[PDB]
């Protein structure tokens, strides 16, 4: 495996190489010792194994109109299960904001188990706290001020937890700008650009599998690649995950960080909305950056 699994715990200064130097060659990496409580994670886990076991009068109340939603705007935070493109569907997808924890936000949550609501907000807080100092990691990285995505830039905050039946014997770029993924089974796999190849992301249930959105790979101006990523069906186990996908608001300008900006490394996109982007991005699945490709700029 040639996935980086970083330690949080290392000295400060090694800490922000790492990261920085996966950042520039693969935009995917894991983190260990990341300080968000074992315990949680695995009870997260636990909640997710048994809402999805849950019988059809209870799934049915996060399906609006009788059937799942798409990914598809406008992308409301109340949680509702979606699906997304049949194979030989394949995932089901409860999906709902998470920030901030409003009352009417948690009150969309489910009801059962009766747990969810207590665990998955504990969760929401620990995973935003773990995912804003890898952000700013990544600003040392880049030598921007510390903070410099905590705002509107990371105000949406959608978990995704995955179901993915088993079969025996779907590559994207996430849209937004940083996604924190959990897992304990083989089924995540990365692109390698210069290989044009597929390889494993090695399950590990403690760690979380961090992958930069193509928002980040525009702000960056490329200077960190976004991650091209995708999942394979299990021959045996059916599978879940939890995604932690944070990013922009709707009401955004996106554009590459005009302190990045220079004569001899120009922008390589002009600015545009982020509205404008998830449009495009959700819709238009003909290359993996058809989101952003009617942006570029100095090619
Ligand atoms: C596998 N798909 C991919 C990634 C997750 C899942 C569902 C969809 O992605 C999203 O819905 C996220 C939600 O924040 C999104 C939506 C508009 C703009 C930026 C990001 C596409
Ligand atoms: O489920 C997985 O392991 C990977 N999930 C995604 O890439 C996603 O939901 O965007
Ligand atoms: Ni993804
Ligand atoms: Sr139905």
């Amino acid at each position: 495996n040639d996935v980086p699994i970083i330690d949080l715990q290392q000295d400060h200064l090694l800490i922000v190489q790492q990261i920085t130097k996966a950042c520039q060659d693969f935009g995917l990496f894991q983190v260990i010792n990341h300080g968000v409580p074992e315990k949680l994670m695995v009870e997260a886990m636990e909640v997710y194994k048994e809402f999805f076991a849950l019988p059809a009068e209870e799934k049915e109340k996060f399906q609006p109109k009788g059937e799942p939603a798409k990914f598809e705007l406008p992308l409301e935070q109340k949680a509702k299960l979606y699906v997304e493109g049949e194979r030989r569907y394949w995932k089901d997808t409860l999906a709902h904001g998470c920030y901030p924890l409003h009352e009417e936000l948690l009150n969309s949550w489910p009801e059962k188990p009766p747990t969810y609501r207590d665990v998955i907000a504990k969760y929401s807080v620990e995973v935003r706290k773990l995912t804003m100092r890898i952000l700013d990691y990544i600003c040392e990285g880049l030598g921007l001020k510390l903070g410099y995505f905590d705002n509107e830039l990371t105000q949406i905050q959608m978990l995704l937890a995955n179901y993915y039946p088993s079969c025996p014997d779907g590559g994207h770029y996430d849209g937004n700008l940083i996604t924190l993924l959990q897992q304990d089974l083989v089924g995540l796999q990365q692109l390698i650009v210069k290989d044009d190849k597929w390889i494993a992301v090695e399950p590990i249930p403690t760690a979380f599998v961090v992958n930069l959105g193509l928002t980040l790979k525009v702000m960056s101006n490329e200077k960190f690649e976004g991650s091209i990523h995708r999942v394979v069906t299990h021959p045996i186990r059916n599978r879940i995950s939890i995604g932690t996908l944070i990013g922009p608001d709707y009401s955004c300008t996106i554009e590459p960080i005009k302190e990045l900006i220079s004569q001899e490394n120009p922008p390589l996109y002009k600015p545009y909305p982020y509205a404008e982007f998830a449009e495009i991005y959700l819709s238009d699945k003909s290359d993996y950056d058809a989101g952003v490709k009617p942006y570029k700029i100095n090619q």
